[PDB]
C-alpha cells in the first residue's frame, strides 16, 4: 500500500489557523513598547516591531494611537505571496482595545477580497495611495 497527500493547498485550514494566530502575534505588537507606533524606532535594535517577513510577500507594521490603554491598529499586507486570493492576499487590519486594565479587545479590519455581505471584519479604510 501507498501513501501521499491530495489537497496540500489546505487554505481552510491554515486560513481559521492564521486567524487566531494573528490575534496572537498582533497581540505583541502593542505589548512591543507599551505603544502604537510605526516601525520608527524598529529594525534597529529589536526583533519583533520590525517584522515584514517573506520576500516582499508580507507587509506588516505597527500602528495606532495608545500608550497606556490600548489602541494599536497593526496593519499587515500579502504582496505577490501565494496565499488566499488568485493574485494576492492584500491587506488587513486588527486593533487592540486592552486598555491596560480591562481584558484585551480586538476590532478586525480586513481588506483582501470582499464581495460578499460584510460580518466581523470590515473593510481597510481608503489610505495613502
Amino acid at each position: 500500500a501507498l501513501e501521499g497527500t491530495e489537497f496540500a493547498r489546505a487554505q481552510l485550514s491554515e486560513a481559521m489557523t492564521l486567524a487566531s494566530g494573528l490575534k496572537t502575534k498582533v497581540s505583541d505588537i502593542f505589548s512591543q513598547d507599551g505603544s502604537c507606533p510605526a516601525n520608527t524606532a524598529a529594525t534597529a535594535g529589536i526583533e519583533k516591531d520590525t517584522d515584514i517577513n517573506g520576500k516582499y510577500v508580507a507587509k506588516v507594521t505597527t500602528g495606532g494611537t495608545a500608550a497606556a490603554s490600548g489602541g494599536c491598529t497593526i496593519v499587515a499586507t500579502m504582496k505577490a505571496s501565494d496565499v488566499a486570493t488568485p493574485l494576492r492576499g492584500k491587506t488587513l487590519t486588527l486593533t487592540l482595545g486592552n486598555a491596560d486594565k480591562g481584558s484585551y479587545t480586538w476590532a478586525c479590519t480586513s481588506n483582501a477580497d470582499n464581495k460578499y455581505l460584510p460580518k466581523t471584519c470590515q473593510t481597510a479604510t481608503t489610505t495613502t495611495p
